[PDB]
């Protein structure tokens, strides 16, 4: 059953590399982790505030590095996205991270930037709910939260997806992407999306008018070797007001996919709505039939 | 001497083109009537009334008009009708040889048009950051509109500023920049900001919460040789709601300018408010005390 958590072996490090956390949401998160018998390590600066950021870059880097020093940690679950984790990229000690025993980094939204950087450096990661999702359709939300422990245990290996137009084909490549806006906002920097040839580019977003999505897509595709992608795979675009625009969002995305001669898929249950099922970031997967399979 | 509301004659013909967002018919008509009141001979591009979603026609249609503005021998300025979104899309197909072959005809606009201003500067073509032509068809506003003809004629040479942070010594370099969001959105692409060493980076924006401004600023500065800039000079940040954020906008921009060790000025009367005085894009300028001069 998909609301059922798997035990998480070892300990989960909780860090806040992006936006600041409300006290009551943090405490509610920890209580839910305890309900589930999850042993955790709380980063020492998770309650820090520096404007809307969870502390200074230096504070956040200390917590992320500490998460990689402790030997019993088997996953690093980001508490909140929002904005700010790209700020850490010029400070990360990548060597100290490759040397630690495997501990997938987990999150979505702004955390997509760190997922991509981790993939570039050969580090495991998971695109899925942030941990404060625990402290906030309710059934879908609960299945999405449960999907993290289930993927860490290796017991889920597929999601449903639909091919939009085109023709029947099989696409195999690395799973990359996440939040369109966050990733576009790293183009031209050291944190630009890692997009090896043949990759399946997953995209989702929230809270944007269509012209801002198109602008972001144009930028992202112009900044990578787009013609060498295997596929573009849309998750959800939630709270994105159409505002009288003549073309649907899928028409716009379809025009871009056609221009680069890459197939387009959609309805992956991933993003800012109730459906946000975890998927392994940077692994080889196959688009076949009606699913994405790893 | 003349009042800032007093236009200068424009000789020859002004090409009106719409390389970004689509144009409302009534606003266009009022624009043309104001041009006629001021004795300005204009030519409308064949596709300026095209619509393709929110864009002023397809890429091919807009390229045809932009190219035609450089093919016609009697054109002495190319005044973009509206910004919004879309002119970066023209960069892959733009025939620079064809533009460069034509007699001098400054490109004028702001907002999204900043992207084309920058590309023109990279190709040694004259340009002006100021009101788009439809601003005519909608006292400080009138002065802003008059400033375009006045700058084409070469009679205005300075704008007011105020020092905000960093060293107080004279800065001399090329005037670059414009809209922070639009320029950040070209980072990592063939249309990225042309930012030669020593430049004075003007920034303005509208309608953004502070975290989005910071995200754009972090991207733009990380994507260029920021440390080699001469200065950052802020225009207006119009309708940018603070919403309880603990740090002021001046504090945030101060922190970034300090991080790259570049002096920071503000209160340039340039942007999306009533105060949008024209400045020469890509021209060498001097920033000293309470003035920017060229």
């Amino acid at each position: 059953s998909d609301q059922t958590w798997q035990p998480i072996d070892g300990r989960v490090a909780l860090i806040a590399p992006a936006s600041a956390i409300a006290t009551e949401v943090l405490e509610a998160t920890l209580r839910q982790l305890e309900v589930h018998g999850v042993d955790y390590h709380l980063g020492r600066h998770v309650e820090a505030r520096y404007r809307y950021l969870a502390g200074t870059v230096e504070q956040r880097l200390e917590d992320l590095h500490n998460a990689f020093d402790m030997p019993d940690i088997t996953a690093v679950w980001c508490l909140r996205g929002g904005y700010g984790c790209g700020q850490l990229l010029p400070g990360l000690d990548w060597g100290r991270l490759e040397a630690a025993s495997p501990r997938p980094l987990i999150g979505f939204a702004d955390i997509s930037v760190l997922l991509s950087a981790f993939h570039r450096h050969g580090l495991p990661a998971i695109h899925g709910p942030v941990a404060t999702g625990l402290g906030l359709e309710q059934q879908e939300r609960l299945a999405s939260l449960a999907s993290v422990s289930r993927l860490l245990a290796g017991i889920d290996h597929e999601l449903p997806v639909q091919h939009l137009g085109g023709h029947k084909q099989r696409v195999e490549g690395a799973l990359i992407g996440g939040n369109l806006t966050a990733l576009a906002c790293m183009a031209g920097t050291l944190g630009g999306l890692h997009a090896p040839a043949g990759s399946i580019l997953v995209l989702e977003d929230v809270g944007e008018p269509y012209y801002r999505l198109e602008r972001s897509l144009w930028q992202l595709l112009e900044s990578i070797d787009a013609r060498q992608l295997g596929a573009i795979c849309l998750g959800s675009f939630t709270d994105c007001p159409r505002k009288e625009v003549a073309h649907s969002l899928e028409r716009i995305f379809g025009e871009y996919a056609a221009a680069i001669e890459v197939p387009l898929y959609h309805h992956l249950p991933s993003g800012h709505g109730a459906q946000n099922r975890a998927w392994p970031y940077g692994k080889t997967a196959v688009l076949e039939g009606n699913r994405l399979r790893w």
